Order: structure tokens, then sequence, then C-alpha cells
């Protein structure tokens, strides 16, 4: 039973961000700002309704969802597309795909221990990130 993923999570590590960034085509000066950032995400969760806002110096991102509901997803301020999204429960895997024009593009989420794990995927591209509870 680890699917409450209510926190403040703060970013530890953040594996080829560089390269899901160009699988996205952002432009080579936006990815080297973004490349160095520390994010931080706040997920506010009841059952399956999730507000989440994703936070940085540079960038901003809020996304919210029903598990099981698909929903437009504009991806303001990233790389700016519109999808189609739908979150589902692969057991305590929080598994989102958006479909678009990017091939194989979604992501996954999940618990273990004090650690939040994200893997972005887009194309042949995995960003693999970590992010530790804040207190
Ligand atoms: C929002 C902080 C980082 C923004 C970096 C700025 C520009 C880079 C442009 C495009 C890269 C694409 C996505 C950013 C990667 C992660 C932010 C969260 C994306 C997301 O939907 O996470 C879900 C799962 O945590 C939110 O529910």
């Amino acid at each position: 039973m680890t699917r409450d993923q209510n926190g403040t999570w703060e970013m530890e590590s953040n594996e080829n961000f560089e390269g899901y960034m160009k699988a996205l085509d952002i432009d080579f000066a936006t990815r080297k700002i973004a490349v160095r950032l520390t994010q931080t995400k706040v997920i506010d969760q009841d059952g399956d309704n999730f507000k989440t806002k994703t936070t940085s110096t540079f960038r901003n991102y809020d996304v919210d969802f029903t598990v099981g509901v698909e929903f437009d997803e504009y991806t303001k301020s990233l790389d700016n597309r519109h999808v189609k999204a739908l979150v589902t429960w692969e057991g305590d895997v929080l598994v989102c795909v958006q479909k678009g024009e990017k091939e194989n593009r979604g992501w996954k989420q999940w618990i273990e221990g004090d650690k939040l794990y994200l893997e972005l995927t887009c194309g042949d591209q995995v960003c693999r990130q970590v992010f530790k509870k804040k207190l």
C-alpha cells in the first residue's frame, strides 16, 4: 500500500534530462539553463485525485488529474505541446501515457522508502529523477 505520494519532494538526481529535452526539441539555450536546476515537486493527493506542482527557479509546471480519466494536457512553458494524457495505476506505480506527436511519450512515478522516483520517456530517451521527501 504505497500509492500515497503526498508530500513535498526535493530532487537529488536527474539522469539524462539533457537527452529527454533534446527528444522534445527544446532549444539548446533553454536546455543549458534547465539541465542545471534542482526541481521541487509538491503532490496534493486525495485518493485518485492529484494536484501536482513542479517548481524551479526557471520554470514551474502544474498538472492536475484523476487516475483513470483522460485529460487534455498542454505542457505550457516546457515544450508547449498538446497531448491526450491518461494516468493509470500499474500496481503502485503511477503511469502516464501522453498521446500526441511524439512517440513513446509518458512518465512513471512511484515511492520507495523516503524517495520518489520519476522516469520520463520520449522516443528512445529516458530521464530518471529521484526526489527525497522534505520534512
Ligand atoms: C518544471 C520544472 C522544470 C522545467 C524545466 C524547463 C524547461 C525544459 C523544457 C522541457 C522539458 C520537459 C519537462 C520537464 C520535466 C519535468 C517536470 C514535471 C513534468 C511532469 O509532468 O511531471 C508529472 C509527474 O510528476 C507531474 O505530475
